[PDB]
């Protein structure tokens, strides 16, 4: 009943900023730009400084022309949507957003320690105790994001940024989506995509529970299960319903792997009428102190080092490109709930 609880309010508290979305609360010219952290094909992300608190942040930027080229514009509208409503230990806080003649942006907490990807390359793998601390973190979110009917459909260790407490935070939403019932849209990654969504299938929430099994696996490995030159490779391999466990897997951990990365969505891990306790309780997280991993109390397996709130030696180094804003206004009609 704690737990019903529990989700009963937080579903409560998200529906009503879902339902009254808040807008317009900061500006450009109230941050200094300090480098570049990321890019993708229509936006950027920015560490800045607030010029009068010196707090730093991660900004997003999106260029909305280029959005509306490529087709975002329902998916930035979620990304912002969503994010302004959830509240979960794990994802990272969006603290303002705004819009101006050019651009979309999202200002959210910068979390230094830099992103999971770069730490597993660097480390080679995680063993299974540090895989299953950063699991459990994502099986709670994920219990969490579904039962606000969304779907997250990005998981991937590029997306999980670890913080000063080598807890996960959660980013990039930008595939996020509320849903009730299935939905449709060719989206992921591909190393990462569900078969049912390779075959166009309509599909639920099973599809994340999939990228679960993806994840797990590629942390305890050190690469992802279906790995190929071309993305139809990949996608061959994904559909055909056989993988391969490195033999230092423990029998529990393959196990757990073979029912989320179950072919079958109606039989996979996540998507039975037990929902999430089917993982919750299996043999690989008999361990797992569920609360307290939730009131972050688990002494984390990893510190990322850096020196302070603004420091960047965890990210890598890009192209430092003008960020203009035009002189007219660009695609005005298409975010104005934005
Ligand atoms: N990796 C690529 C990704 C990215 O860099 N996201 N970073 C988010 C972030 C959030 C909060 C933070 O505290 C930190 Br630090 C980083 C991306 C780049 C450009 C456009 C888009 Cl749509 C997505």
């Amino acid at each position: 009943e704690s737990v019903k609880e529990f989700l009963a309010k937080a579903k409560e508290e998200f529906l009503k900023k879902w339902e009254s979305p808040s807008q317009n609360t900061a500006q450009l010219d109230h941050f200094d730009r300090i480098k570049t952290l990321g890019t993708g094909s229509f936006g950027r992300v920015m560490l800045v400084k607030h010029k009068e608190t010196g707090n730093h942040y991660a900004m997003k930027i999106l260029d909305k022309q280029k959005v509306v080229k490529l087709k975002q514009i329902e998916h930035t509208l979620n990304e912002k949507r969503i994010l302004q409503a959830v509240n979960f230990p794990f994802l990272v806080k969006l603290e303002f957003s705004f819009k101006d003649n050019s651009n979309l942006y999202m200002v959210m907490e910068y979390v230094p320690g830099g992103e999971m990807f770069s730490h597993l390359r660097r480390i080679g793998r995680f063993s299974e105790p540090h895989a299953r601390f950063y699991a459990a973190q994502i099986v709670l979110t994920f219990e969490y994001l579904h039962s606000l009917d969304l779907i997250y459909r990005d998981l991937k260790p590029e997306n999980l940024l670890i913080d000063q407490q080598g807890y996960i935070q959660v980013t990039d939403f930008g595939f996020a989506k509320r849903v009730k019932g299935r939905t449709w849209t060719l989206c992921g990654t591909p190393e990462y995509l569900a078969p049912e969504i390779i075959l166009s299938k309509g599909y639920n929430k099973a599809v994340d529970w999939w990228a679960l099994g993806v994840l797990i696996y590629e942390m305890a490995a050190g690469y992802p299960p279906f790995f190929a030159d071309q993305p139809i490779q990949i996608y061959e391999k994904i559909v055909s319903g056989k993988v391969r466990f490195p033999s230092h897997f423990s029998s529990d951990l393959k196990d757990l792997l073979r029912n989320l990365l179950q072919v079958d969505l109606t039989k996979r891990f996540g998507n039975l009428k037990n929902g999430v306790n089917d993982i919750k309780n299996h043999k690989w997280f008999a361990t797992t102190d569920w609360i307290a991993i939730y009131q972050r109390k688990v002494e984390a397996p990893f510190i990322p080092k850096f020196k302070g709130p603004g420091d960047t030696s965890n990210f890598d180094d890009y192209e430092e490109e003008e960020i203009r804003v035009s002189i007219n206004e660009k695609c005005g009609k298409e975010f104005t709930e934005f």
